[PDB]
């Protein structure tokens, strides 16, 4: 809809700040899919319960390094294109 399927096969290596994130709910290793940064950037936030318990659909993390990582205070979970760019500020695509 907002982000072809295609999009989570894509292949690559985190730099230092998402590593360190990454490192916190996931295996480590050189290289991730999109598939498996994004499903370990999602359990960051709820296990760290980042998101408005009565507005579930904001995440709030101005308090928290995922907030240095995605340079924002807060965002929407509905926002995918801007999720993805603020994820890629945070890694190189390898091929
Ligand atoms: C605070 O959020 C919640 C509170 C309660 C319930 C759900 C959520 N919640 N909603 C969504 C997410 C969550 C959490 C964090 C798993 C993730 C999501 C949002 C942000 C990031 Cl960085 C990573 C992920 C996986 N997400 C999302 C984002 C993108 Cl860019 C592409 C697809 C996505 O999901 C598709 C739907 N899925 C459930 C199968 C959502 O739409
Ligand atoms: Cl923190």
């Amino acid at each position: 809809s907002q982000i072809p399927a295609s999009e989570q096969e894509t292949l690559v290596r985190p730099k230092p700040l998402l590593l360190k994130l990454l490192k916190s709910v996931g295996a480590q290793k050189d290289t991730y899919t999109m598939k498996e940064v994004l499903f370990y950037l999602g359990q960051y936030i709820m296990t760290k319960r980042l998101y408005d318990e009565k507005q579930q659909h904001i995440v709030y993390c101005s308090n928290d390094l995922l907030g240095d990582l995605f340079g924002v205070p807060s965002f929407s979970v509905k926002e995918h294109r801007k999720i993805y760019t603020m994820i890629y500020r945070n890694l190189v695509v390898v091929n």
